[PDB]
DNA sequence: CTTAT
DNA sequence: AAAATAAG
DNA sequence: CTTAT
DNA sequence: AAAATAAG
């Protein structure tokens, strides 16, 4: 199957994602920012025994790790914990969106390549690692002591920017190498169309290959294989439709 | 002194006023108009008695009338008589407004002219015949029948331009026989302005006599006679100023 | 929990 | 202007 | 009183 | 959206 041949490529198959062509981010803060802590809210028991093995999961994982830091936002309660990361948006210099709208995204997908693929990448943000500077920006409470994130971390208001320009430098070649392909990316979500079913297989085996090998793991669960009819960015993709 | 030489200008002395010269107004409706009826709201014997001797002293002078009418419109307590009218007033033809604003009424006041009189018309509206046929558009309920206005009524929509508008047509002679003048006209608020004291004063006579003749009535206690300095449309007429 | 709309 | 909502 | 803003 | 206001 898609699934045995290609086992590095798909989530449920390859481990936790890392991309290892990228070099660990460096967030350049405002040019007057400095550090905010914000004091943790009490959790209940309830909460706090609902956030706890996701939190054990990911220091087993190295995706957080403790510190100590001059920086601190809150976790509230949902459970999977979510952070306050407003604060820290506001110290952090904007960058410009470059991710496009999936309106005029879509407008790249011409009617001679009907057959598609659609993939979703997992935990994608969390394949970008954190430059050791820029670490002890998001750091929390965890009941004592601080914990911090070693990759791009959810609720940080440039990662969808950052994430998408990053897939785009590591699939630049791969684009380069399939000239009859199109692929359109939006941050985590990737479709491929083809002319034909082969070349829709045998893209797919290169871009999974590809995928894998740089390290982001795709859904295999949802992965939408060469097909005639796919949901993109919800929309139904069906006779050139949509 | 300025009362006893014009006996027939002031309303002190001349009584209530009547423009003898300008036919009863006819007020036309909208064309799909049909007399509206409100029932008056019952009166606190307080307020009836305050508004009693006013309504004596209209039917005394034959400003209010006896009348049958489809259309009734209510009384509220101030004591005086107010009228809700709104619902005529939707009901009656707009007309183009022609009373100009205080402000540009007063650009036309040159710099050569900086003697002034100011004199206010005392019951204007009151001063014009309406046409019999319009009476009952006016009727309201006193305590038991109807009466209306035999006069252009205080709330009607159109009053102040139609007043501004007959005073223009019954001024229109005394501007022609004295062009060195100048005369602004703002419903019944009037300024004339003139280049020394003496022809403010034989401006003045003039245009009190001609105002008495036509059946107009001024307020001796509030008129400002042939100074250099006056109050007029909220504004202070000092210097050339304002 | 707080806080922007 | 403030509570009702959505969101970090 | 009702009702427009 | 509704009470608070001004107005006929």
């Amino acid at each position: 199957t898609w699934l045995s041949d290609f086992p590095q490529a798909w989530a449920e198959t390859g481990g936790m994602g890392l991309a290892v062509r990228q070099a660990p981010l460096i967030i350049p803060l405002k040019a007057t920012s400095t550090p905010v802590s914000i004091k943790q809210y009490p959790m209940s028991q309830e909460a706090r025994l609902g956030i706890k093995p996701h939190i054990q999961r990911l220091l087993d994982q190295g995706i957080l790790v403790p510190c100590q830091s001059p920086w601190n936002t809150p976790l509230l309660p949902v459970y999977r914990p979510v952070q306050d990361l407003r604060e820290v948006n506001k110290r952090v210099e904007d960058i410009h969106p470059t991710v496009p709208n999936p309106y005029n995204l879509l407008s790249g997908l011409p009617p001679s390549h009907q057959w598609y693929t659609v993939l979703d990448l997992k935990d994608a943000f969390f394949c970008l690692r954190l430059h050791p500077t820029s670490q002890p920006l998001f750091a929390f409470e965890w009941r004592s002591g601080q914990l911090t994130w070693t990759r791009l971390p959810q609720g940080f208001k440039n990662s969808p920017t950052l994430f998408d320009e990053a897939l785009h430098r590591d699939l630049a070649d791969f684009r380069i190498q399939h000239p009859d392909l199109i692929l359109l990316q939006y941050v985590d979500d990737l479709l491929l169309a083809a002319t034909s079913e082969l070349d829709c297989q045998q893209g797919t085996r290169a871009l999974l290959q590809t995928l894998g090998n740089l390290g982001y793991r795709a859904s295999a669960k949802k992965a939408q294989i060469c097909q005639k009819q796919v949901k993109y960015l919800g929309y139904l993709l069906k006779e050139g439709q949509r």
